[PDB]
């Protein structure tokens, strides 16, 4: 997690100067505290006043950026030697010595205070703690290629006027920038009617004309600055994806607006160049949240139930006779759903036999080429028939490259006229091409599949889905396949060729692959590969020392009923076996020769040999020193669960009354040993260890409690 105060992730401050100490250290004769220094001191103050660990580390990443920016832009400052030490302090407080490679990967990302580094450390610590599945490395790969996350922020860092009554995403601080682009829109037919001599003089007219049409309503110019409430992807898909050209009916004006923005943007990222810091930061952390959600979704997905229906190698030729009407009805009645490639033909196909479709079942048509987060409301408004869907209209046009008819518009229309529920399942964020990168692809796909799994879905509804070929079947994913929308919905993927035949789309085993990764510089696997950290704290007894009565209920418990009776007899034979009691020891580290003798004597009494177990831990010594202690036990096996026979436990502090040979399940044994020994950061491997392998057995080095080195 973690806290505290033996945890390596306590994010302590003992090694980070206080503002008071900075002022003495950053002192330069003659020169007063300037604005840059002030913001740094303020931020440091918040760091020392931060009690929630996740916020503190986030803030420390924020301070690092401030120091970066100061270094970058005020490089001859005498305040620098001090600020550099401060940065190293902040680094040493978040990243442990054995976190070196993880650090380089994370702090490589521009904008340490954007929230990426915050999110990624949290992920890394949770992973190292074994408190989560492997994710950090891949999330870092996502971060590094994302067009927002990895972009040095060059957007808008100033204020938003109160007069603005919409949440702002992008700002062009100075309208004059529009007058420095290649194209001269103030010269194109037909802006001739307008009597203007620059692109910035066009701007006010462009907005007025658009907003009288119901478009660009969230754009506003105040005092030489432009404020945009429309999402980059909302503008792209509704203004030119492409296009329209001409004209007509969704006009030249918004297309001129958006083209001008794209010219101003130039070689930069749209958000990189235009975004408010606030919006940039929110985007960064949303993308990481959502990506992680998509990864968790892929984890341990079972292809059995889908393969048991549509997997059969022969299904390709079984699709089909068979007989269109005997199919379709097989999709409605039995499969409850079927997916179509997002092609005019598939729409035109599905439109044709719509009579048979609705005649049993059909309740819902869902497409992915409309973003639900932007037009969901407008679609219901279309269903109501209220023409207040200027945006939805724009996008349908662009989708159909120009309609008449159809095909997407006609599909939506036929949902209205035939009383079938229509729902968008696309998500606009990061939906803009190119899709040259598989993580950019995974993100997009995951969010669509999130909405499909969620707001489909009944349980009372028989559905048809129209989606891109890349979304339907498995794609490359994070260390494992990303299963297509079809697999998640337990339905078949289908296509329609140029001739007009409609058949199943095979999900080839070549699609079911991990992404070709390239190991990150020096990467250390974060979770320790065998065994687990029992907890990043110092373990203590809850009450008194464990007695025979205390442990009595704790074994069963377990999962099964008696059985219990068959256990106690085994236990009592072990406790009362004379040879078993002659091998019991009370010496420190006697377990080394006791366990093998235990395991041997277990075998003779016909008991089934267990893996055994070992627990190792840190114990405070002098100064800030810590030693490692360890203990091992022979064990015996039972229905699914493993039971420990520890004839050497008495070497540790004990109740004077409890038995000589300690018998519990492995996990309970581990906990009890740590507790009696007041173990600090215990590590458990479910295998007995002897001699050599037992000696050098210690917790993972990072779990070793530390200060920093300069207090």
């Amino acid at each position: 997690l973690g806290g505290s105060p033996y945890s390596p992730f306590r994010i302590g401050l003992e090694g980070v100067w206080t503002p008071e100490v900075l002022k003495a250290r950053a002192s330069v004769i003659g020169k007063p505290i300037g604005e840059s220094y002030k913001r740094i001191l303020a931020k440091l103050q918040r760091i020392h006043n931060s009690n929630i660990l996740d916020e503190r580390q986030g803030l420390m990443h924020e301070l690092m950026e401030l120091i970066d920016l100061y270094e970058e832009s005020q490089p001859s400052s005498e305040r620098l030697n001090a600020f550099r030490e401060l940065r190293t302090q902040l680094e040493k407080a978040l990243y442990l010595p054995e976190m070196e490679a993880l650090k380089k990967q994370i702090l490589q990302i521009p904008n340490k205070g954007s929230g990426a580094a915050r999110f990624l450390l949290r992920t890394a610590m949770n992973e190292m703690a074994g408190k989560t599945s492997e994710s950090t490395a891949d999330l870092i790969r996502f971060a590094l290629q994302d067009t927002v996350i990895s972009a040095p922020f060059r957007g808008y860092a100033g204020a938003i006027p109160e007069a603005i009554d919409f949440p702002v995403k992008y700002v062009i601080e100075d309208i004059s920038v529009f007058d420095k682009i290649q194209t001269n829109y103030w010269e194109l037919p037909a802006y001739e009617s307008w009597n203007e001599g620059s692109n910035s003089a066009l701007l006010p007219g462009l907005l007025r004309e658009s907003q009288s049409k119901g478009m660009l309503s969230k754009c506003r110019i105040i005092e030489n600055s432009l404020y945009i409430g429309h999402s980059y992807e909302e503008m792209f898909y509704s203004i030119s994806p492409y296009s329209n050209q001409v004209g007509g009916p969704y006009e030249l004006y918004p297309f001129t607006f958006f083209s001008m923005l794209q010219e101003v943007q130039g070689d930069l990222g749209f958000e990189q160049a235009f975004a408010t810091r606030n919006f940039f930061n929110t985007l960064v952390s949303d993308r990481l949240s959502l990506m992680e959600n998509t990864m968790l979704l892929t984890e341990s997905f079972d292809y059995t139930p889908w393969d048991a229906i549509y997997g059969d190698i022969n299904y390709d030729e079984q699709f089909a006779a068979m007989s269109i009407n005997e199919r379709i009805e097989k999709c409605m009645n039995t499969y409850r759903g079927v997916a179509f490639q997002n092609s005019s033909k598939s729409i035109d196909f599905f439109l044709n036999n719509l009579t048979t479709f609705i005649d049993n079942g059909l309740t819902e048509i869902a497409i992915s080429d409309l973003p639900y987060d932007i037009v969901q409301q407008e679609i219901s408004q279309f269903l109501q028939g209220s023409n207040e869907w200027k945006t939805l209209d724009a996008m349908l046009f662009n989708l159909d490259k120009g309609d008449i008819n159809g095909a997407f518009r006609k599909l939506l229309q036929s949902a209205k006229d035939n009383n079938i529920k229509f729902r968008a399942i696309g998500h606009s964020d990061n939906s803009v091409p190119p899709f040259n990168n598989p993580y950019k692809s995974l993100y997009y796909k995951g969010n669509i599949i999130a909405e499909a799994i969620e707001k489909l879905d009944r349980e009372g509804q028989k559905f048809v889905v129209f989606a891109d070929s890349s979304l339907l079947n498995s794609t490359p994913g994070t260390g494992r396949p990303m299963p297509g929308l079809v697999q998640y919905l337990k339905i078949p993927a289908t296509v329609v060729d140029s001739d007009g035949a409609w058949q199943f789309l095979p999900d080839v085993a070549s699609s079911r692959v991990p992404i070709e990764v390239t190991e990150l510089e020096n990467w250390q696997v974060l979770t320790p590969p065998q065994g687990k950290i029992l907890g990043l704290k110092q373990f203590k007894l809850t009450a008194g020392f464990p007695t025979e009565q205390s442990r009595l209920p704790l074994l069963e418990n377990s999962v099964s009923e008696d059985l219990r009776e068959e256990l106690m007899q085994k236990i009592d034979a072990i406790k009362n076996d004379v040879k078993m009691n002659s091998l019991v020891s009370m010496e420190a580290g006697s377990c080394d020769s006791v366990s093998p003798k235990v395991a041997a004597r277990l075998k003779d009494m016909g008991l089934e040999a267990g893996m055994g177990a070992s627990i190792t831990w840190w114990r405070r010594e002098g100064g800030m020193e810590f030693s490692h202690q360890m203990h091992t036990t022979a064990s015996f096996k039972f229905a699914g669960k493993e039971f420990a026979v520890d004839a050497s436990h008495l070497q540790f502090v004990h109740d004077q009354l409890d038995t000589t040979i300690l018998i519990l399940p492995v996990d309970d044994w581990a906990l009890e040993i740590a507790q009696r020994n007041r173990a600090i950061n215990p590590f458990v491997e479910y295998v007995s260890k002897t001699g050599n392998m037992l000696a050098l057995f210690m917790p993972p080095l990072f779990t070793k409690p530390r200060l920093t080195r300069a207090l």
